[PDB]
């Protein structure tokens, strides 16, 4: 997989973000994770975490997997990096998302993410508290 440029337009919630990619505005849905909705427990905290991470970044990048690049809603499906650190993995590492929506052929970072989830769970962090 390959990292590609993008620029933040706006944080949305824990696992969605509006980015400009190839010069067009797009809503991106993070691959392989599920954050609680803003209206659920840890929902606000997940939103805040993603927001800080992408807003503070000097450099945003998107990384597509091998399979589908847009979902049925027209959202881009990618791994998102802020200054080289993967937002998807960081959410899971902090117990602010569960590994989820693991579809065949769009699952390159599955094992990295499950390892992060095990650690967050061992630490009883956030959703695992
Ligand atoms: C993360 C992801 C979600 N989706 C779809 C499945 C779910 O459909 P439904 O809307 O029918 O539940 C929805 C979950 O996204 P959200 O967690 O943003 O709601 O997005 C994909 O199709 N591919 C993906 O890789
Ligand atoms: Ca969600």
């Amino acid at each position: 997989l390959h990292k590609e440029p993008a620029t933040l337009i706006k944080a949305i919630d824990g696992d969605t973000v509006k980015l400009m990619y190839k010069g067009q505005p797009m809503t991106f849905r993070l691959l392989l994770v599920d954050t609680p909705e803003f209206n659920e427990k840890y929902g606000p905290e997940a939103s805040a975490f993603t927001k800080k991470m992408v807003e503070n970044a000097k450099k945003e990048e998107v990384e597509f997997d091998k399979g589908q690049r847009t979902d049925k809603y027209g959202r881009g499906l990618a791994y998102i990096y802020a200054d080289g650190k993967m937002v998807n993995e960081a959410l899971v590492r902090q117990g602010l998302a569960k590994v989820a929506y693991v579809y065949k052929g769009n699952n390159t970072h599955e094992q990295l993410l499950r390892k992060a989830e095990a650690q967050a769970k061992k630490e009883k962090l956030n959703i695992w508290s």
